This record gives C-alpha cells, sequence and structure tokens, in this order.
C-alpha cells in the first residue's frame, strides 16, 4: 500500500521572517488501480484549507508520487503548533495520518565559543578553526562561517548531540590555509537559533 | 514476513585483543505463532558454527525479537572478511541473507588535537575541554577521557563526520568544574583506531 512521509521546515526558514517555511507531505507507492489521493491538513487538530497539492507524478517503478505543501506561519511553528497530514486513498483500509511539530520543551539559548587551532596543528599547510555551540534547545539550528563579509565554504558541522543536561551541542570546523590564519585575518562563526536575540549571533576568531 | 538486520562489532572490541568483538544478526517481525528461527553463519562463504542464539524477547506490538551473536576474530574483521547471516523461518518462502564487513579502503591515522576552554567560557561554573580528532579512515573509532589515570564521566563525543577529503573527523567534549581546570590538573583524550600504533594514542591538556 502507499506510504506517507512528512517533512518539517528548514531551521533557517522559521527563524527569518523574509523566508517562507513549509511542511511537506509526500505520498509514495500510489498504485495505478487506485491513483486518486486526497489530502486533509490540520493545525492543532483544526482543519486548514490553504495547502498546495501537486499533480501526481508517475515514477520509474510504475507507482505514483504525490506532494502537498502547507505554508506555515513562523510564529505558529515556533509556538509549537502541530501539523497533521491526513492522506486518503481507495487502496487503504483507513487514511494514513502523520503529525509533526517542533520538539517539545523549553527553548535554551546557545552558547557560542570559538576555539583557535592547536599549536600542534600549525605544522600543517591547513588549520582547523573550531566553533563550539552548546547548551541549546531544541536541536534545530543553522551554523555558518564567513570572513570579511564573504561566506567561507570549506567547513563541516557535526549533527547536534544530546548533552547530559538535556540540551544539545555541536561543533563546526572551518579549514583554512595556515597563511590566511597567520596573516591575522578575521573569521566569524554565525549561529541561527530561535533562543538567540534576533535569532542570530556571530563570534569572531583571529590571531 | 520477518526482517533481518546485521550489525558490526563495536570499534573498541576489534581494536583490543583482550576484548571480544561480535557480529549481531537481529530478526524482528517474528510471529507469536511458531517464533523459532535458525541461523547459518559464513565467513567469506565458509560456514562457521560458534554462534549463539539469545532468548526470545517479545515486543510491545506482539512480535518477537530474536538475536544471534557470532564472535569474530580481530584480524578477520580488520582484514575485511565478509560475514553472512542466513535466517530461515517457516514464514519465509526462501531464507533471508544479509552480509556485512568493515568499510573498504586504506586506513588513515587520526590526528588528535586538544583545545582548551574559550576565554568567554570561563565565566561559567563548568568549562569545556575539547578533543578534535580528524583525518581518520575508516570511521570506526572510540574516544575516552581520563585524568590522574582515572576515567572521567562527564563527556560526550559527536558521531564521525565525513570531511571533504573523504576522511572522517569528530570532536569530543569533556565538561569539568572550572576549579579543576584552574588548579592545573592534566586531562587526557584517549583515541583508539586501527591506523594508530598499538591502536591507541593519548593527548594531554592542562593550564
Ligand atoms: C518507487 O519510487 C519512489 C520514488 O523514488 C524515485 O524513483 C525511483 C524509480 C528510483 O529511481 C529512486 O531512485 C527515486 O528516488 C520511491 O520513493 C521513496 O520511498 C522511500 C520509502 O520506501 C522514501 O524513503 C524515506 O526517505 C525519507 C527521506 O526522504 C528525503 O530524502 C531523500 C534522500 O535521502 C529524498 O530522496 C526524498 O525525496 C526526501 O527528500 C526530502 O524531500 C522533502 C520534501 O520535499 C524536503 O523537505 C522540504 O524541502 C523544501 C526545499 O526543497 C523546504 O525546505 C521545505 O520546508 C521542506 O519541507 C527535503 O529537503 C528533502 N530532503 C533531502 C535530504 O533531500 C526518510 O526520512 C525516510 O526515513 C524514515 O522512514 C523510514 C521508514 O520508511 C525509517 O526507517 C527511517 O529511519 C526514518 O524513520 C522515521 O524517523 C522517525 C523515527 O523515530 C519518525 O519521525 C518517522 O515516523 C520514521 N518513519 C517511519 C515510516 O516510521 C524514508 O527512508 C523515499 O523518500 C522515497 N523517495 C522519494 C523521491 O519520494 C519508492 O519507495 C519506490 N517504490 C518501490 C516499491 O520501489
Ligand atoms: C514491532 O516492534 C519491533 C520492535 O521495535 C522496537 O521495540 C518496541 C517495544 C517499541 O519500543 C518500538 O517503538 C521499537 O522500535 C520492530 O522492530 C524494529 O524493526 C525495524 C524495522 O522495521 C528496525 O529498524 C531498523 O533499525 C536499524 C537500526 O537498529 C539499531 O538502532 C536502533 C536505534 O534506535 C535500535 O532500536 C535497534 O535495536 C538497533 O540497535 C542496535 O542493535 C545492535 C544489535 O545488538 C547493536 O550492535 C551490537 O551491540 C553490542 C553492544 O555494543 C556489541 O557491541 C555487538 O558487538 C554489536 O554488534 C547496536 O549497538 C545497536 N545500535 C544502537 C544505536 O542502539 C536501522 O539501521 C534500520 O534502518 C534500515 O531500514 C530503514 C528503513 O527505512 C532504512 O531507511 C535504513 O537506511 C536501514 O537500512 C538501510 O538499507 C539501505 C540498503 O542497503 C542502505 O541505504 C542504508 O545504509 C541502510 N542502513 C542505514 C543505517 O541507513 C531500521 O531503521 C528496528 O531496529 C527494530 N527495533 C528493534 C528494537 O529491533 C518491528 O519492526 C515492529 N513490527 C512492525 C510490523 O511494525
Amino acid at each position: 500500500g502507499p506510504s506517507v512521509f512528512l517533512f518539517p521546515p528548514k531551521p533557517k526558514d522559521t527563524l527569518m521572517i523574509s523566508r517562507t517555511p513549509e511542511v511537506t507531505c509526500v505520498v509514495v507507492d500510489v498504485s495505478h488501480e487506485d491513483p486518486e489521493v486526497k489530502f486533509n491538513w490540520y493545525v492543532d487538530g483544526v482543519e486548514v484549507h490553504n495547502a498546495k497539492t501537486k499533480p501526481r507524478e508517475e515514477q520509474y517503478n510504475s507507482t505514483y508520487r504525490v506532494v502537498s505543501v502547507l505554508t506555515v506561519l513562523h510564529q505558529d511553528w515556533l509556538n509549537g503548533k502541530e501539523y497533521k497530514c491526513k492522506v486518503s486513498n481507495k487502496a487503504l483500509p483507513a487514511p494514513i495520518e502523520k503529525t509533526i511539530s517542533k520538539a517539545k520543551g523549553q527553548p535554551r539559548e546557545p552558547q557560542v565559543y570559538t576555539l583557535p587551532p592547536s599549536r600542534e596543528e600549525m605544522t600543517k599547510n591547513q588549520v582547523s578553526l573550531t566553533c563550539l555551540v552548546k547548551g541549546f534547545y531544541p536541536s534545530d539550528i543553522a551554523v555558518e562561517w564567513e570572513s570579511n563579509g564573504q561566506p567561507e565554504n570549506n567547513y563541516k558541522t557535526t549533527p547536534p548531540v544530546l548533552d547530559s543536561d538535556g540540551s544539545f551541542f555541536l561543533y563546526s570546523k572551518l579549514t583554512v590555509d595556515k597563511s590566511r590564519w597567520q596573516q591575522g585575518n578575521v573569521f566569524s562563526c554565525s549561529v541561527m537559533h530561535e533562543a538567540l536575540h534576533n535569532h542570530y549571533t556571530q563570534k569572531s576568531l583571529s590571531l
């Protein structure tokens, strides 16, 4: 029978009023014999009607995939409203229901600390600039790096890790040529999170 | 029908000859009617006989879970031999086969760097001692902390993260009372990985 997957908005999309956050309800394994698919959408159990549903699209394995997109209000998501997708198809004994929302719990402000390269790493051609982000809740977060107002791209960021006090932490690693670090250039780690003022902070690192 | 999932040994277990690494074949969706299941195990296709089946454990959805554990030899795993679990059950038209082995490729030695707490962090009652481990392959690794020869309890380690050159990195965070750090206690990050001499290195951190 068909399967339903419900996807949350991206962390950045709920934190910036200029962006447009969406919840996305995807149904796969829709058969040819019962290809009609109905979507109902509920917000805290109250039905809403503004979703945009796409025409079904046959896949190379001869099943259909159908997508419904519900735009959410930033403050609704951050207030913890629950979004329910109900998917009806004639091949199903009963409609499939999925629900998604922000992780429950009291938001906690991320603490952002930058850590310079270790002495021992300075023997190499490239060095590691570290951004520790700890004590935050929920785990939805975005982390970026820049220098002189331009985005540094050569970075990797670990997944959030559940810490022992129930908050989350992560590290981001930016790799730069040691000359750039030794020339005294200024590097900034940027963090977006609902519990930060203006949903954003940056912390600077340099020699 | 039932499903079979096959799990590798813990990284520490294969790296230390005193420990006993095992490959684990887990079978779920075993019915309440006739919950017997037979295991065959092969190492590079040669049948072995030292596996043990654990007691059945029924689940909250009225299914059983059945586990078979095969002890493996340290170099067999490290040399990339393939372990095959064959699961036979009356509900199967034909036996299920799953196969597992170590990630393929040239092992690479971890670089281990300890990073002291940020200046900004010293206002807190506890501080974060960081161990960056980068450039290793495969991703199987174990990290521990100690001080004065005894194991520290309050640490967390991120999962390995694929770096842009195809190696892995991670960070480990040890949280200590700021007093212990300011009194100049020496703290050590321990790393176990197959590409290290004696499968082990230690790097120390202090004020
Ligand atoms: C027939 O074909 C179809 C189509 O496949 C395509 O065509 C065929 C012919 C092939 O060529 C194939 O190569 C093609 O891809 C097959 O359809 C697939 O079916 C499987 C299930 O069988 C689906 O698997 C799930 O995938 C989820 C992840 O999906 C995303 O990521 C993958 C990449 O990994 C993408 O391929 C998908 O398209 C999804 O991409 C996401 O799409 C979102 C919606 O558009 C995006 O979000 C939106 O994005 C916009 C911007 O674009 C905005 O930001 C919006 O705000 C935002 O909403 C999102 O960005 C994008 N992500 C990425 C990374 O690109 C998995 O999450 C899921 O795993 C869960 O479920 C498993 C059980 O199935 C479970 O085991 C997992 O652990 C995980 O479990 C969940 O986790 C917790 C558990 O506590 C719970 O919360 C959940 O309840 C739990 N789940 C359950 C069920 O309990 C699945 O693995 C696959 O996605 C789907 N593909 C497509 C393209 O739809 C079909 O299977 C084929 N059939 C047969 C018989 O062969
Ligand atoms: C009825 O219920 C049962 C029971 O469910 C559970 O129990 C009840 C009481 C409820 O509480 C319920 O909510 C619970 O969920 C259901 O049984 C479940 O069945 C599903 C499948 O339907 C299983 O899902 C797979 O899980 C895999 C991971 O499982 C491990 O991790 C989870 C983490 O939550 C644990 O819960 C599991 O127990 C497993 O834990 C591991 O167990 C190992 C064995 O002991 C441990 O290793 C050993 O440990 C010792 C101690 O260290 C020694 O070290 C040994 O030496 C060592 O070997 C291991 O440490 C331990 N890990 C952890 C973290 O604890 C997933 O991998 C798997 O995903 C597969 O399928 C997905 C489907 O979408 C797919 O998306 C995935 O990608 C993945 O397979 C992928 O396949 C493709 C193709 O190759 C690849 O692209 C991918 O790379 C590949 N893998 C990955 C990772 O991408 C499933 O999610 C579930 O595990 C199982 N639960 C249990 C407890 O067994 C049953 O299904 C229900 N029936 C029905 C009809 O609903």
